[PDB]
């Protein structure tokens, strides 16, 4: 008769907690899973943080609505119990092939037949994981963006093996929790958004490193030329220069030249971007 | 005592006429140069078109101000006479190495010593031209965008040989005619704007060709993810699919795959973008 009602999220970190909370906020029955009681205690702290954020930032969260969502969440550190009646499992464990491999094999065994599996992985492709799951027709990617309550896209990307009626029901779940479903047709590293954004940021980095123009110039050129609200380097500051450095340092020669540039001129000086109050720009 | 007053523009085509007119509109003494009286007649028609546009679209152009600028422009099809008292020459002849080569050698000989030379070339690098000029310390690029009155950037890009006091005076001329100077430090193919934009559009094209996602999806992902007003394919429509095809067809394998895609699905059907009323989107 009915579809997705019970959702279990694996991991209560930065994205796990946001995913779980947004889902609870939209009336699903949520279980947050993590490794031990200390991780669960820390999860609860995040959920209380999110609740506060929602009551100030999110439509409909005022006057106790965010607290009620908070209070309704269940915590579990026993995977078997955590997914026992799960309609959907959203996996946001650390970005580690080994650690996700471990997770899915167990999850494939412990979760009832009905359960749809969805990974939030940034870099690990579903195909890289579909094996360990044991239910490829029910395994796909549901990829969120940090600050899901306002950057509310959910990229839906399955494998060739993925069942279309499952894919569609994930899409509809995404709408149910207030996301804009971004539907990919074939698997793709970086889904859509990162696929578009990285090339822009790389081109900007090259201009800076090769001494063609300063950040301000590059940024105003982009805002004026495309009408965008923020230029590449303003975007770097939002992404965070530590993240930008990590990514830059594992790519072609030119990017690595940028990573070294970030390290010397920003990272080493403690100018990590927006969150810390100064990166390419002072805030 | 005084600086740039007399400006001669070589070519009265799409960008030559806009450059000349904006410059006349801001009080410089402008001579428009073209090859014969028939080209000059057509120049006059464009200038009258621009005058109409300015009176409806441009601050300060109403109540005869745009007509007065129009009336003050001089036409010449004799290069010697055209640049005889020129402080600045802006070159917007066809994008043709041979045709610009011809131009600069003559111009180097005919223009008084004081004259600064500036090319509006998109693809031809200044260094590719500095030779034929004979005044490398007074030769640089001043690159405009189509619809200069509203897309009012002017990318200033010189050669290693370029004289810094000349570069700065071009920058100040750019401000004088209401442009936002985009100052490049070293030469770069595509200056700043195209350098940033092409990679974004290419990444979008790849997603479309490889069947990862449809235009709408890719566009909404970009607008939502970056807050930009327009997605890649809306931008393609603005650029014009004929232009996009030309550029796509002379680049790496993946782009060529896109060019063929444009040709089959849009060009061959007469869907050329915004100007004709339909491209990726119907307008
Ligand atoms: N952080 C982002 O901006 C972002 C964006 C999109 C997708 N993602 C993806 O989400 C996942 C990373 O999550 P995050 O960085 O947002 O939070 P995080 O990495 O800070 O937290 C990881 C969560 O998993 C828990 N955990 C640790 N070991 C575990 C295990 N052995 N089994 C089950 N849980 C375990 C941690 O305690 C924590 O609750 C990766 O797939 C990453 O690619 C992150
Ligand atoms: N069109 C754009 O969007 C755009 C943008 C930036 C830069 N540019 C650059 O401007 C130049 C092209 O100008 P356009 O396409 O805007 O106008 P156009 O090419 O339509 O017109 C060319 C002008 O040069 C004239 N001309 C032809 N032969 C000539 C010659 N032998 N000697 C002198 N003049 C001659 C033509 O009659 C016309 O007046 C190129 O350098 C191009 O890269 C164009």
């Amino acid at each position: 008769m009915t579809g997705i009602t019970n959702v279990t999220v694996l991991g209560t970190g930065v994205l796990g907690s946001q995913i779980a909370f947004q889902t609870a906020f939209h009336g699903f029955a949520v279980t947050a899973y993590d490794i031990n009681t200390d991780a669960l205690d820390a999860a609860k702290k995040r959920f209380e943080g999110l609740a506060a954020v929602y009551e100030k930032e999110v439509a409909g969260a005022a006057d106790g609505a965010a607290q009620k969502a908070l209070g309704g969440i269940r915590y579990s550190d026993d995977l078997a119990q955590a997914v026992k009646d799960a309609d959907l499992v959203i996996e946001a464990v650390p970005e580690s092939l080994d650690l996700k491999r471990d997770i899915y094999t167990k999850l494939g065994e412990l979760a009832p037949a009905k359960t749809i599996f969805a990974t939030n992985s940034s870099t690990l492709l579903p195909s890289d994981l579909v094996g360990y799951t044991g239910r490829g027709d029910k395994f796909l990617a549901l990829h969120f963006a940090n600050h899901v309550w306002v950057n509310n896209t959910a990229e839906v990307m399955g494998t060739t093996k993925t069942d279309p009626e499952v894919y569609q029901q994930v899409v509809e779940f995404a709408s149910a929790i207030g996301m804009v479903p971004i539907e990919l047709k074939k698997e793709k590293a970086g889904y859509v958004l990162n696929s578009l954004l990285v090339p822009l940021l790389d081109a900007a980095a090259e201009l800076l490193v090769d001494g063609i123009a300063d950040p301000e110039t590059i940024d105003k050129t982009w805002r004026i030329g495309t009408g965008a609200p923020k230029g590449p380097f303003e975007i770097f500051d939002i992404v965070g220069l530590t993240t930008a450095y990590n990514i830059s340092s594992v790519s072609g020669p030119k990017q690595r030249e940028f990573a070294a540039y970030l390290k010397e001129n920003y990272i080493d000086k403690g100018k990590l971007g927006l969150a810390t109050g100064e990166g390419f720009y002072r805030y």
